[PDB]
């Protein structure tokens, strides 16, 4: 495998943010430990929240925080999950305390207190989230999630090597290192890493472990959770886009499932399974993940989900689905004191908020002490942790479904959200399909689409795992050695989509590019009435057509919905000293890694469908001008594939184009050929 | 909890053994690592087995080793188990290379070669075993199994604290250590350790985790495997006791189950479950054990044992049981070219060897390349490792049943061997019950039995876990820090059994003392026809009766079937400097720890039965000067409870005595109150 | 109205109180005999208490 | 006649053990408010106006709220005298 | 003629310091300490068992 | 089967519909039953054989004596072997399993 080199897009950081950038980074370094000689220690040790009550812009947030704090927060050195309810109430109170701090000095002091006094996992989760959301930290860069929680992004066989080197303060016999996949250079140690194999995954799903365990794929889900946490009201999260929250929920989970389906098809694994909550569960999972104090829970094959100890959770899960089916019978109804009209496509907001059980679902009823989450209950049932783990607050065996860092590693995750999206797609049958008059752009004809050769490959990617290890006092006061994971990752060669358009008149238009499967697991072509849910939106942009022939060359590196790789901690520090930040990390971290556009190609040339549509440009409404670089026009997200295609010939429009394309793999077909001999 | 201090019974080490004792100990220190500056390194690096082919007394042993060695032994830093068949062939070939070395220098050199070049787990298993069986090393002391494999005797929450301290080279904030159960003194670190709770054990079985996870209980089983390894010929293992090998098998497993059954009753858990191979298995197990590179396999509740992937293993298991039931129908038969008469109590040798599938079972048929083990197959089925873990030689998820160090932690272990002993107790129905004439000792009457108060308690016990951590070159060259686990353990206050005997004549007699339950899980008294299997043999000794009244005061510290605690490595070194060894560790390691004689007492006062029998002394043919301290007379092991009692009034003999006794608990009833606040 | 007259609006409270007391006291006797917690069960599975 | 609806006094304690089965005694003192006239007739069955089971009629989410001077939690032990099992009623 | 459980009469003595003279309500509850797993039951789980 | 029979001190056992015969408490009995049937199928494979020290020729119609005594586990089945303290009956084990006590 080749090593990865890429020139990184950078832009100048506002000089007023340089100090804020530095302090945020210093508070994140080695967050698993507290060093008494560090600056934050002294500040955090004596900071008194109650005495500084006026330094928070919401008195009620301080009062609720102190009330929980007197009862006692969870101790340090315990596994933390947002899904453990007692721990969740505490961390939400801490996050709001961070958020309502009136200025950066108060926020810094509050975070310094939290690191000194409180659980490490709670500290870093709340702190990372607060940087994403505070107005005064907007524009700074955060390290990638895998460099903050490296223990959640590699298997225990790699981690145990890293811990042993730290234990030994190096290699006892350094020439033996390469034989066990360890390289040593300039106080940095490099650990070659394999994805999971057939021990972890059954039914040949280990074939795509390079994908579902990819650090960027998992980080994408983590960012999405951090951007749209379920417990916060939509007004705070997205302001004037509040009424599109449930639409964003559907769009992101659809894209995640469709992209996973592509990787299944590229590996001969067929469609995502559906399952009966009351039958044996036929997808086992044996993660080589740990929370360092405890192993992750393993799910044996044919695990019985509906024990007597699970039956209350099962009854809640089943009632929630039954309720949604009854709402589809009703069509127009009042739910949680909200008027809902399922004939109207705007009701996707309610539908998405319903399936997430988020704060907006309950905003019109009085504040409740009774709350249950469909997703949390389903994750707990599928996780296979011991039932006692749920009954006792202090003791948990963590599962992959307890962390947004790791959810995408469990195949049960895709089956769970496919079940959810099956229900939502039944609701989509209420929507009126787009008429030909809406879809047809008179005077605009796509004559041709030509695509450069589509080639994927594996390459080594280095990332920094130093935050996983516990450093000595000598190392914490000086600089630490570096522990670098070297891991093959999927990538694709840059390609251009060339669109040839004849236009009667000069016009400003919107262009979209979608990518979709051509054949199902049975080798049969998927018709458009069934395939519309499977298309993945790649690109979204405006363009000015002149009268006559137009040629648009759109580079894969320009695709709206994909980002450059995050940059490593050391590069972040280097760029800072020149006053720069990685552009994609700050503004466009919420998009899929560009390296993941294409599923790994096949020996046959994996068949895919490229869909191109051109339609007239209408500017987004003034209310949405606050966030324009994320919304190109006024259309529903995923348009024109946001609703069922019932008559495929409606999509035979001159301003639409379907092109068969094939994905080829260059170099080694598998990621594991990384031994010294290889 | 009090701290434990005990005087260790010591005896002189033969002066010719001092160098041998020193070199064996040095080769065991930090065996997970190879230090090039140590003496063994150059010897091991340069030693050529093939060049020294004549230095081994069996040419075939060297030849078989070289053939496997050329094919390639497993690499270092891989999980090793005697149940991984390719690994078993390697380590057994290695063990025979160790055993057939002509002298100690050749043995030491071969062991130095093994440590430098081969898998760490394979070296230490074979080396520890070879020391137990070689004639020229017998009489030296080995460290206790929990100090050789500390990672197999504590949960991952303790180990992770130990690794973190090694990573940090101390505590960053030393005074905070005690809040997290860590004490520091003189370059030694002390880690308070809890047994597992309800996360690991279901159905309230966590109540006795202090017992089934006890390091001495688990170490007793490890010693039993090492003294009587299944793959070895009986002539090598026990010489003139060869025809009692299957009898020892029944005796040891009966005692292990019977003792576990007492702890169950003392914790309100009732009888050991029986189970159907083809039904869902109702005893889950979530071990917090790891092999540092991989977690141990977890078995979810209601795990289905008989999948299509397991079907060959299930069919073999069921056939083996079906075969044995057919042999009980036949009564007298030829099996494996052995003539067997189940009417004869000597056929317990065949029966025990049958259920163990050991080397003696096949000794009369030509050597076979086809071999299956009932026990190994059963362990694989119950361990719930992924089925792929069995298909691929290179990759395994270890289970508690893969190691004799951890087998006793899994409640399935007792259910498996209860199934086996159920079959053997069915065979025992063939045997003729003892007559009144055999049982009655004319002229000898037990007038009274009085017992001191029976009191159990928990006490802290320190053991050395330094062999679990990876040391720096600095620490390996001078001296390591010490990592000490501090753990509550069951113990009993010393007690005496006083036996009042009237004797007509002067005679040398045999006295035995048994301990048994009185009530079953339903609270009903167990009659002797059902209880004979449940009695646990405590003592076995000869005594001289004078005419008239005799009084025997027998101390629990003198009990034949119980031993002192193993002594820690440091005490071993001190005793060596005065030429002493722990007497029980060298001569009587195959016996149960004395601290476990009594089940933990209960708030009701746990009811038990003491059984004493006096019978005439017939001298056993000595067979060796040693045998008298291991075989007191010529009777069946467990006599008079080696066969069914069909008519209890036969046991109403004057030379027998049944005494109800009660076990009282002093101090805290639970082991977990060890926090700093407590 | 016939049963408790003016306490009618506490009828469901008496129901909860009495069954809670019955279950709690039975639970105490279970604990005193080492029998643990009251089982929960799935209507659609085999019932494990004969 | 008057109190057939209450548990038999003999069943107050679960059956004990010789050294004593552990239990918790909880005592609370709070101000007396007379049950209002609407329910004066059944006063010997209703001592005050509080919910039945008060203060344990609803979830306790923060116990330090129950660290009140007018409340007290006491560990107690139940001892069993005589035969522990009820079945030894045989003639012998 | 049937064996039945019973308990010996016992008295509860309550020591109360009062700032003011007032008429009060006293309640006495009995509850478990340990669950079937031998672990102390916290009040957030135990309130239903009193 | 819900018999309205009693032994005056005790009711007869009732067998609910879909009663599961092969519980963990029954497994030893189930194994004996299944083995006993398996053995007889093996005897049909053998055709001519020695069982319980009796020579049996299943081609000969007189062997219905061995066959019937085999299925009844009666004393004549065991008459040519030394008196046994170990005894199990196919029929008694099956009746116990189907009886649902
Ligand atoms: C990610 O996952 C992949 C897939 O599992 C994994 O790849 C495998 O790595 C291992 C190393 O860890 C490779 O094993 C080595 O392979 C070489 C080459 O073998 C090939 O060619 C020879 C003929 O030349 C064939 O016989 C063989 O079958 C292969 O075709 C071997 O030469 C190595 O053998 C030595 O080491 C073994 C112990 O590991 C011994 O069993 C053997 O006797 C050899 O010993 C010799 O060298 C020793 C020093 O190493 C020395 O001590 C001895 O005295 C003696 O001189 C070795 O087996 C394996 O081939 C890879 N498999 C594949 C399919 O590629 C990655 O390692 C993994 N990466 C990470 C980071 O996890
Ligand atoms: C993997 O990830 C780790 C963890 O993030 C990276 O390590 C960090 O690297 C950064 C940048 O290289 C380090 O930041 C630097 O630390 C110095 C602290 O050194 C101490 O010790 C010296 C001597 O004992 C003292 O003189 C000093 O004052 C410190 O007490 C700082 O001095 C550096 O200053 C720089 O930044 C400031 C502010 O921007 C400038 O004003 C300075 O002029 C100078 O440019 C700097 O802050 C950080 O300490 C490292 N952390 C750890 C835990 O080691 C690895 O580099 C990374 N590895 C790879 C391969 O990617
Ligand atoms: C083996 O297993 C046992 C049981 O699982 C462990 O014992 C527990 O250990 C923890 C410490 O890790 C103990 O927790 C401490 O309890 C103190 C007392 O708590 C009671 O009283 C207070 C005040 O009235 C109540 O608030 C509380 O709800 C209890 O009823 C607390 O004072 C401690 O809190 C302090 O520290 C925490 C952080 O640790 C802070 O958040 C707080 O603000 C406060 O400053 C602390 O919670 C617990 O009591 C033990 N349980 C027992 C004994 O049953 C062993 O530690 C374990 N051993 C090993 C080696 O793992
Ligand atoms: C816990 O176990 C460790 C490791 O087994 C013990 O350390 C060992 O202690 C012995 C006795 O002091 C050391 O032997 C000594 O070696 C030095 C240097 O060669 C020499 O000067 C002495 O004469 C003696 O030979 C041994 O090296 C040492 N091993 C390590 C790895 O440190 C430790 O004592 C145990 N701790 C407790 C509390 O039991
Ligand atoms: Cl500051
Ligand atoms: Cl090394
Ligand atoms: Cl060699
Ligand atoms: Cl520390
Ligand atoms: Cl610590
Ligand atoms: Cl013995
Ligand atoms: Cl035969
Ligand atoms: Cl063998
Ligand atoms: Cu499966
Ligand atoms: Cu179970
Ligand atoms: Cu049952
Ligand atoms: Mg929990
Ligand atoms: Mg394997």
């Amino acid at each position: 495998y080749p090593q990865y080199h890429y020139d990184v897009e950078t832009r100048k950081l506002d000089p007023s943010l340089l100090n804020i950038q530095t302090k945020v980074l210093s508070l994140l370094e080695n967050w698993k430990q507290v060093n008494p000689d560090d600056e934050y220690y002294k500040i955090g040790k004596e900071y008194n929240v109650e005495a500084n009550m006026e330094s928070y812009t919401n008195r009620e947030v301080v009062t609720e925080f102190l009330s929980l704090y007197k009862a006692g927060f969870i101790p340090k050195n315990e596994v933390f999950s947002i899904f453990y309810e007692n721990q969740a109430l505490e961390v939400i109170a801490l996050y709001r305390l961070f958020y309502y701090a009136k200025d950066f000095e108060t926020f810094y002091k509050t975070a310094a207190f939290a690191r000194v006094w409180l659980n490490e996992g709670q500290f870093v989760y709340a702190f990372y989230l607060a940087v994403i959301h505070r107005a005064d930290t907007r524009g700074i860069v955060l390290p990638a999630p895998y460099e903050i929680w490296p223990e959640y992004f590699m298997n225990s066989d790699v981690l145990s090597k890293i811990y042993r080197i730290q234990m030994q303060k190096g290699l006892i016999i350094p020439e033996q290192g390469p034989y066990y996949g360890i390289l040593s250079k300039d106080n940095a140690y490099y650990f070659y890493a394999n994805y999971s194999g057939p021990l972890t995954y059954e039914d040949n799903e280990n074939l795509l472990s390079y994908f579902i365990e990819d650090i960027g794929w998992n980080s994408y889900y983590y960012y999405f959770h951090n951007r749209f946490p379920f417990w916060e009201n939509g007004e705070q999260l997205i302001g004037p886009l509040k009424e599109r929250r449930g639409e964003i929920y559907y769009y992101v989970y659809q894209k995640i499932l469709a992209r996973y389906y592509l990787e299944r098809l590229a590996n001969g694994l067929g469609e995502i399974p559906r399952f009966n909550w009351l039958d044996k569960y036929q997808t086992s999972y044996y993660p080589l993940l740990s929370s360092y104090q405890l192993p992750f829970a393993q799910r044996n094959d044919d695990y019985y989900l509906a024990s007597g100890d699970n039956i209350n959770d099962i009854q809640f899960i089943d009632t929630y689905e039954k309720t949604f089916l009854q709402l589809l019978q009703k069509g127009q109804f009042k739910a949680y004191k909200q008027e809902v009209d399922l004939y109207n496509s705007k009701s996707i907001n309610f539908v998405g908020n319903y399936w997430q059980s988020n704060a907006d679902l309950y905003e019109k009823v009085p504040k409740r002490n009774y709350w249950r989450s469909y997703e949390a209950t389903a994750r707990r049932v599928l996780g296979a942790a011991p039932r006692s783990s749920i009954n006792y607050e202090n003791m948990n065996i963590p599962t992959a479904l307890d962390f947004y860092q790791t959810s995408l590693r469990d195949p049960a995750f895709y089956q769970l959200y496919a079940k959810i999206l099956d229900y939502i797609n039944e609701y989509k049958e209420y929507l009126e399909p787009y008429s030909q008059d809406v879809l047809h752009y008179v005077g605009v004809k796509i004559n041709d689409v030509k695509v450069d050769k589509l080639v994927t490959y594996f390459e080594y990617f280095d990332w920094n795992a130093t935050n996983a290890v516990y450093l000595s006092e000598q190392q914490l006061d000086t600089v630490s050695p570096s522990y670098i994971v070297r891991q093959p990752r999927l990538n694709n060669k840059p390609f251009t989509v060339n669109i040839d358009i004849k236009s009667d008149v000069e016009s400003e238009v919107v262009v979209k590019i979608f990518l979709g499967p051509k054949y199902d697991g049975n080798g049969l072509p998927i018709s458009l009435e069934d395939n519309w849910i499977n298309f993945i939106e790649l690109d979204w942009f405006t363009h000015k057509l002149t009268s006559g022939q137009n040629k648009i060359a759109r580079k894969s590196e320009e695709f709206f919905f994909f980002k450059d790789d995050s940059v490593s901690l050391f590069k972040i520090y280097e760029l800072l000293s020149n006053g720069q930040v990685p552009s994609y990390m700050v503004d466009r971290y919420i998009y899929l890694p560009r390296r993941l556009i294409l599923p790994r190609g096949t020996q046959r040339g994996f068949p895919l469908q490229l869909f191109v549509v051109v339609y007239p440009y209408q500017a987004p409404v003034k209310e949405w001008e606050s966030m324009r670089q994320y919304i190109v026009d006024n259309k529903p997200f995923g348009y024109p594939f946001d609703r069922p295609v019932t008559l495929p010939y409606y999509f035979n429009q001159p301003n639409m184009y379907f092109k068969d394309v094939y994905v080829y793999q260059e170099g080694e077909q598998y990621p594991y050929y990384n031994s010294y001999w290889s």
